[PDB]
């Protein structure tokens, strides 16, 4: 599958793709502002994710660190990024079908939208102001937004047991993108798409 | 090499032990007001941890999270622990010798005195109040001090060009515990020990 990342931000970001245990594609890449990146991602891919790093300096052997999303302080990610980190999640090719999703599960840094190139589905976005509306006790110094289990590692705000309800904090990214995950447990707010569609994930999507 | 672990603290610890890619013995316990646990590490061993965890509610199967070091939500830790976390490191049978400290790199959270308990060399502590002391923008919801890497992910704090100097939040650490390493680049406070010694390390060692 083909996925197109586009920087639409006033910043530079630093694109990431991984899923979790590899890189996905080359696994990052430094997007100026309206930049693109077409990435490949290989059919029965499950688990990938794509998100934004911002603030980051990295040598000239691709290592070094990020304000939000850092992977291990690496250019080209092969795990997971340190939140606040809005997410672009993904499984392709399950049963016929792909799912994609927004997540605010691990905290929100970039405005971002996810859609389809290809016939089927329709995209989802969150391009709310959350970082400005963030509640005091979740902002975080680097920049962005950190989700409540995050901050205060307890089971109800992460659903450890594998019963949680929402939360004060969880209506907080719910109330500003009610099409992203605001916690584990919240009501599904995945697309289906027809297996082997195409994307685009677009940061700071309006402009 | 033998290492006796024993809670002196008035409060419940999960002790936690770990090379970073792999368990050390069982790599965690729960260790009551008293108790003490007695691991097993392999000679050679270079690159190990031990430290404390707080406020953990674990299931049956070992499966749970932690306010302070929760190493991927597990009882028995086969990766190190999410700061703020006071380390006991170590790497055994290096060219004959043993190399011990501790370190206030990745913050603390449960004072500790880590000694050999065969001749040779000395211990070292750090038992200051510094979750107490803390400055407000290191102290951490879940409990603990942090370290300013961790918090503001700057290249100076966090050392990542390989150069860095000390600063206010690292000569905290330092004020407060100097035989603890502050920073990256603290001058060394590390213990030189015949090898294959043995030892013991104790939270909470002031009662």
């Amino acid at each position: 599958a083909t996925f197109e990342i586009v920087n639409r931000c006033s910043y530079t970001v630093w694109a990431a793709a991984s899923k979790g245990d590899a890189a996905l594609d080359a696994g990052g890449r430094q997007l100026n502002s309206g930049e693109s990146w077409t990435i490949n991602v290989e059919p029965g891919t499950k688990g990938g994710k794509i998100w934004a790093r911002t603030d980051c300096y990295f040598d000239d052997s691709g290592s070094g660190i990020c304000k939000t999303g850092d992977c291990g302080g690496l250019l080209r990610c092969k795990r997971f990024g340190r939140p606040p980190t809005t997410l672009a999640e993904f499984s392709l090719n399950q049963y016929g079908k792909d799912y994609i999703d927004i997540s605010n599960i691990k905290g929100f840094n970039v405005p971002m939208d996810f859609s389809p190139t290809t016939r089927g589905c329709r995209g989802v976005r969150c391009a709310a102001d959350i970082v400005g509306q963030c509640p005091a006790k979740l902002k975080a110094p680097g920049g962005g937004c950190n989700d409540a289990c995050t901050v205060f590692q307890t089971s109800e705000y992460c659903c450890t047991t594998g019963k949680c309800g929402p939360t004060e904090y969880s209506r907080f990214f719910k109330r500003l993108c009610p099409d992203a995950f605001s916690y584990v447990l919240d009501k599904p707010t995945t697309v289906t798409c027809p297996g082997s569609s195409n994307y685009r994930v677009t940061f700071c999507p309006t402009a």
